[PDB]
């Protein structure tokens, strides 16, 4: 799709087998989504943002569905207001910028 | 042009005849940029992020210039880790998302 920003790009996701709504973000790194459970191995990481960082537990190889593209990668799981997409796997469905 | 995402989406800008680096965030409803000397009166804002939120100073109708495009429009000024440039001056430049 080509999506427009006069709006929030929120888009369904599909992750550890659960829908949620999240936000397209290329000014995120990494992909941050709220506190849930995912299978396997984790680290501690801490990442920052407006306001100061928060520490998050990374899981690899974990497969997401984004608005029905199915991406594979890292995902940090923690206290972040928002569910966001990052670069990680933004480039895995082919996602560009256009103007 | 088409930007990937493969590394963070850095474009020139120029403001208040300066030119300084910032990212193109789909993630961000606002343009926030670091401490800098602007014109005109400014209003108070507060904006969340990741970590939480932070007090910004909120200058209306400045004229900036971003990967070769004019925009006029609010520039928020503070205490951000990177100049991040926000869907209210991305939808001034025509950008969209695409996949
Ligand atoms: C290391 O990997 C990551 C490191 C950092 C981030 S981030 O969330 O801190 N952030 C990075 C930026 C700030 C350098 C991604 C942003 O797109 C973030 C994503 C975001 C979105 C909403 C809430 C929290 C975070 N957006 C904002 O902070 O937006 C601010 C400014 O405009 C307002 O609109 C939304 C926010 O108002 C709520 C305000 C994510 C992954
Ligand atoms: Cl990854
Ligand atoms: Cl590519
Ligand atoms: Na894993």
């Amino acid at each position: 799709p080509q999506i427009t920003l006069w709006k929030r790009p929120l888009v369904t996701i599909k992750i550890g087998g659960q829908l949620k709504e999240a936000l397209l973000d290329t000014g995120a790194d990494d992909t941050v989504i709220e506190e849930m459970s995912l299978p396997g191995r984790w680290k501690p990481k801490m990442i920052g943002g407006i306001g100061g960082f928060i520490k998050v537990r990374q899981y690899d190889q974990i497969i997401i569905e984004i608005a029905g593209h199915k991406a594979i990668g890292t995902v940090l799981v923690g206290p972040t207001p928002v569910n966001i997409i990052g670069r990680n796997l933004l480039t895995q469905i082919g996602a560009t910028l256009n103007f």
